């Protein structure tokens, strides 16, 4: 049913929020993946999306980040939602932006990147070579601001 779901969601959401194992978060996020990939419910997939968000935005454990963000990713390279794409987008130039793992960043980068090259929308990517340029802009890491520099010129180059 949809309003059991959806009441599912709710629990594991609070659940992963509120636990101490790292082990048990992992866990919930997989089942929150899981639900989301297998749903056609635009509503359940978005609010999965907020949720394991907000865990990855809150969480200072590197591999639930990493986690989530990879989650994230497939949700979008799946997606034909454009609403659902937008956010994601969002959400991973967010987590890239404050983040203080060099690896954490250049795996978000690359995603974008992927997610960019792999769209004929125009304003998905605008908007992605504006997240890159910001973070490039903020980064004090040469080797990826070189990085992000070959993506913003492969961009331009593709279209």
């Amino acid at each position: 049913d949809s309003e059991e779901v959806n009441e599912r969601v709710k629990q594991l959401a609070e659940k992963a929020k509120e636990a101490t194992d790292k082990e048990e978060v992992i866990e919930i996020v997989k089942e929150l993946a899981e639900l989301a990939k297998q749903s056609t419910d635009s509503e359940l997939v978005n609010e999965i999306v907020k949720q394991l968000a907000e865990v990855a935005k809150e969480a200072t454990d590197k591999e639930l980040v990493i986690y989530i963000v990879k989650i994230l990713a497939e949700l979008a390279k799946q997606s034909t939602d454009s609403e659902l794409v937008n956010e994601i987008v969002k959400q991973l130039a967010e987590v890239a932006k404050e983040a203080t793992d060099k690896e954490l960043v250049i795996y978000i980068v690359k995603i974008l990147a992927e997610l960019a090259k792999q769209s004929t929308d125009s304003e998905l990517v605008n908007e992605i070579v504006k997240q890159l340029e910001e973070v490039a802009k903020e980064a004090t890491d040469k080797e990826l601001v070189e990085h992000i520099e070959k993506i913003l010129e492969e961009l331009k180059k593709q279209s």
